[PDB]
């Protein structure tokens, strides 16, 4: 778990 990893994978859903 990553919170910068998991964060940065809604820039590319968004």
């Amino acid at each position: 778990i990553n919170l910068k990893k998991l964060a940065a994978r809604i820039k590319k859903k968004i």
